[PDB]
């Protein structure tokens, strides 16, 4: 019994993890065999920032002009080029702690796990989501840039993330491990702020899964409701829309509880529509949205690694 | 900018988790240079945990009725020895990842992270705390015995608790790494339940403090209290007395705020009588109690916003 926010175990990525230093920039570094890779605007100044030309400023670099440092050893920077919004650091020795991985772009409602790092060394570990709108509700400081995101599956880290910003709310932004920006950021000091969040509807309705095997079965009713006024009611609260495939996704919830997704769908519309009076969910007085039906599933059933 | 629940990265720890089996039973351990540290109750059946007699269940074992699996590799047990309620395997090998390490009992409202583990191997990280009634709230299924609580506070990994067993209410229990349990409980299956448990109070002011820290200060009041009419008022709400040692605690993080401790303690005192009124601090609308001051300084900006 019991439900946490888990991540994964984070020991596969903390091997990969170095420093790197261009001129009195220093963040954090993700060695993969011979490469390194960070975020590109490891090469600007807070002037740069403002209106940057990437290819111009890193013509002007040689690879001695990047300081990399696993633990206390200094490797050597052999070659660099830029993909996207990512540098790519060439370098003369491999990581013997490569393990292996994946370079995977992730949907907005999926989570992973965050090994957030300074100076090279990591400090912690955190589960967070990406949310519709693209950002991500993590816990960054100044130093933090070039922290990944990942998720694993058996023996294969599929990293998604690579923390690149904040944003005025205290929300984070990123690319995926080839430099494409997750929502339409720009990496350059300029007016960026988050567009309008909703609730991930499926990942709720996971959550109340997870609150019936678990126990919690309070917000159980008779009713069920269609797909599609469970959609115009969900819409009037910032939800997002449940599609077929959200409900096919939860069918291994729905067989081992024996409550339909209809049948769940008119209590977190009766929710929605009341409250929860008083009374907690798994400990909670907000409707979590950030397990998907996998987290739910794993974390029910003990995966490993 | 940002506040989470953070574990320490697992990698460490990771290292160390082994299997041990013990006829039909199969549990964690952990592997130390040449020691393997597992809970007694392996060399127990389920009829044997009604009245465990372990002197006598023990001497009718050999070293080879011990299998140790690290990985995939056999680990031959040489020795074995009973130290309070956990199981000290000597083994042939000493374990090469073994990290710089101490055995440390920590006290009711400390926080630590656990590897939860699955035949000796590891599937999630999550932060908890010691409760005041000695449980803790994991997340444990069958077969998670064996499964430790740490800090990584430098380079050093100082283990505070091992799994042991789940009690009627959904919580946890546990020892330190002397096989001590944390209260009363007892590695037998007798009619023990968690006794009430109480909020820890100076986790949730350090938590206040973090909120001030981030930016937001709507809970405040220009109200003040004594130590003795604010525990008169805390115990009302299942609240731990706040001592003068937990205001000492506080000291830095009221000095970085400019927020007096029992200034502090009287917007505690107003948010227990009102609620939120539909508002958040830091994401939640239940004032959380699992992060100490210690671990709101070490997430935490240096800056207040
Ligand atoms: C909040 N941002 C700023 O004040 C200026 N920032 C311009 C800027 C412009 C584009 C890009 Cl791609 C990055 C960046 C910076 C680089 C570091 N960084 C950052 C990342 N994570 C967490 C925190 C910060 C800044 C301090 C607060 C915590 C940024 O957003 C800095
Ligand atoms: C709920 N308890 C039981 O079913 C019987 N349990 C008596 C018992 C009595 C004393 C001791 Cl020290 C151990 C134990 C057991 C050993 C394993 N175990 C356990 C541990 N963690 C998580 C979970 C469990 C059981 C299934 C639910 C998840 C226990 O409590 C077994
Ligand atoms: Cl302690």
């Amino acid at each position: 019994s019991g439900f946490r926010k888990m991540a994964f175990p984070s020991g596969k990525v903390e091997g990969c993890m170095v420093q790197v230093t261009c001129g009195t920039t220093t963040l954090n570094g993700l060695w993969l065999d011979d490469v390194v890779y960070c975020p590109r605007h490891v090469i600007c100044t807070s002037e740069d920032m403002l209106n940057p030309n990437y290819e111009d400023l890193l013509i002007r670099k040689s690879n001695h002009n990047f300081l990399v440092q696993a633990g206390n050893v200094q490797l050597r920077v052999i070659g660099h080029s830029m993909q996207n919004c990512v540098l790519k650091l060439k370098v003369d020795t491999a990581n013997p702690k490569t393990p292996k991985y994946k370079f995977v772009r992730i949907q907005p409602g999926q989570t992973f796990s965050v090994l957030a790092c300074y100076n090279g060394s990591p400090s912690g570990v955190y589960q967070c989501a990406m949310r519709p709108n693209f950002t991500i509700k993590g816990s960054f400081l100044n130093g933090s840039c070039g922290s990944v995101g990942f998720n694993i599956d058996y023996d294969c880290v599929s990293f998604c993330y690579m923390h690149h910003m904040e944003l005025p709310t205290g929300v984070h932004a990123g690319t995926d491990l080839e430099g494409n920006f997750y929502g339409p950021f720009v990496d350059r000091q300029t007016a960026q702020a988050a567009g309008t969040d909703t609730t991930i509807t499926v990942n709720v309705l996971a959550w109340l899964y997870a609150a019936v095997i678990n126990g919690d079965r309070w917000f159980l009713n008779r009713f069920t409701t269609t797909l599609n006024d469970f959609n115009l009611v969900a819409m009037k609260y910032n939800y997002e829309p449940l599609t077929q495939d959200h409900v096919d996704i939860l069918g291994p919830l729905s067989a081992q509880t024996g409550i339909a997704v209809l049948d769940m769908c008119a209590s977190l519309k009766e929710l929605l529509q009341n409250g929860m009076n008083g009374r907690t969910i798994l400990g909670s007085a907000l409707l979590e949205d950030e397990f998907t039906p996998f987290d739910v599933v794993r974390q029910c059933s003990g995966v490993t690694f």
